[PDB]
């Protein structure tokens, strides 16, 4: 492994970070959400937003259920605040436990299947430009200035676009170690 990560739970900020997400997810604050709304949002933006063949749309849904799957949610059931975070620990310990192990986590194939649909040319890596048409269709972030923060966290190439590899590592410090160097990486949209 190339970095050592170790989780972080009981920091406020790392609780709060998941339930601004929790929040952002719960559209209509039912206080509960479920798998089975997390897969068709995710099918939604790539087929109805971002151009996805079937097949890549198919790959897409596949990950994100996973990946929401890791953390406890299931299809025709309505998880809760305090499941959730429960969930996420799991998620997050289980993650860092591959990683540690150089063994594929969620989150990066997540991101490849999502990668071969906003990367114009399939080569694993992402524009500007196609950073905020998928922010910007998910909502994860709204605006323009913070679309562009996040080319500024993260290692870019000379030719100025966004590798899988290196989001990848800023994903596992962002959403599940509290990594300090990751701050900032959705820019103000999340905190
Ligand atoms: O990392 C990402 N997250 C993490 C999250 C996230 C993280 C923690 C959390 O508690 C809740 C949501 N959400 C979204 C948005 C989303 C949510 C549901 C369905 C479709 C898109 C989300 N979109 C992603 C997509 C992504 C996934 C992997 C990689 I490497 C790069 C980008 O962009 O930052």
């Amino acid at each position: 492994a190339n970095s050592k990560l170790t989780s972080d739970f009981d920091n406020p900020r790392w609780i709060g970070r998941h339930k601004h997400m929790f929040n952002f997810l719960d559209v209509n604050h039912n206080g509960k959400i479920s798998l089975d709304e997390m897969v068709y949002k995710a099918s939604d933006i790539v087929i109805n937003n971002l151009g996805a063949t079937p097949e890549q749309a198919k790959r897409h849904k596949d990950a994100v259920e996973a990946f929401f799957g890791g953390a406890g949610m299931k299809y025709g059931v309505e998880t809760d605040w305090p499941a959730y975070i429960e969930g996420w620990k799991k998620l997050a310990t289980d993650e860092l436990e591959k990683y540690a192990k150089n063994e594929p986590t969620l989150i990066r194939i997540w991101g490849d299947a999502l990668f071969d649909i906003v990367d114009k040319d399939q080569n694993g890596a992402i524009t500007l430009d196609e950073w905020k048409a998928y922010t910007k269709a998910a909502g994860i972030i709204q605006s323009s200035e913070d679309c562009e923060e996040t080319f500024r966290v993260c290692d870019i190439d000379e030719s100025g676009q966004l590798d899988v590899d290196e989001m990848t590592r800023q994903h596992l410090g962002f959403w599940y170690t509290m990594d300090p160097a990751c701050e900032k990486l959705y820019g103000g949209a999340v905190p």
